[PDB]
């Protein structure tokens, strides 16, 4: 029963896993795409060795070249780098300091490694909901712009007004589900735990890739 086939249960959540560390805090620097890959890769370490640790976003925002540090990134580059890089540090070897450094990555603090990655088929909701299933929480990218998702506190988030083709944010999910009858994304921010609903909002599902939830969506290998 490979991934892409069979029966993909009706939710999942992966904090009641033990998959998921503490929702963290970005701060004022554009980085939620580092975030959103230590998130990941958090994710598939605890899978593979049992462990949850805080990964370093900081070590992928000074080392990894062509993302633009505190201006933008990819998670995929993320995923690559850590791959030719042999390893990514622990948050306390490389802590957070919320604005681009020299890369200070040091092989004494390496905390997970990684194989590779792939990405969801564009715009497929169906493939992101089997991925999360069997793989473990996925990067995503979304429309987070809009005055409605900003000032969430609690519900399954829906705005017509989200652009699916406006990516300005990556985020995680978490796992999927239902509620009171409207099929969501469980979403880990990067915006502290004071934000939305101690830090996660439940997005909407099977909505016409509502806000692009599955138009930049990645996991990578471990
Ligand atoms: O197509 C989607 O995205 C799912 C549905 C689904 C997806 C993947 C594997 C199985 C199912 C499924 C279908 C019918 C009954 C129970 C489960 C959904 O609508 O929530």
């Amino acid at each position: 029963i490979p991934e892409w086939e069979g029966r993909a249960p009706d939710s999942v959540d992966y904090r009641k896993k033990g998959y998921v560390t503490p929702v963290k805090n970005q701060g004022q620097c554009g980085s939620s795409w580092a975030f959103s890959s230590v998130g990941a890769l958090e994710g598939q370490l605890k899978k593979k060795t049992g462990k949850l640790l805080n990964l370093s976003p900081q070590n992928l925002v000074d080392c990894v070249s062509e993302n633009d540090g505190c201006g933008g990134g990819y998670m995929t580059n993320a995923f690559q780098y850590v791959q030719k890089n042999r390893g990514i540090d622990s948050e306390d070897a490389y802590p957070y300091v919320g604005q681009e450094e020299s890369c200070m990555y040091n092989p004494t603090g390496k905390a997970a490694k990684c194989r590779g990655y792939r990405e969801i088929p564009e715009g497929n909701e169906k493939a992101l909901k089997r991925a999360v299933a069997r793989v473990g929480p996925v990067s995503v990218a979304i429309d987070a712009s809009l005055t409605s998702f900003q000032f969430y506190s609690k519900g399954v988030y829906y705005d017509e007004s989200c652009n699916s083709d406006n990516l300005n944010h990556a985020v995680l999910a978490v796992g999927y589900g239902i509620q009171k009858g409207n099929k969501h994304w469980i979403i880990k921010n990067s915006w502290g735990e004071n934000w939305g609903n101690k830090g996660y909002i439940l997005m909407a599902r099977n909505k016409n890739n509502a806000c692009g939830i599955a138009n930049l969506a990645s996991f990578p290998k471990m």
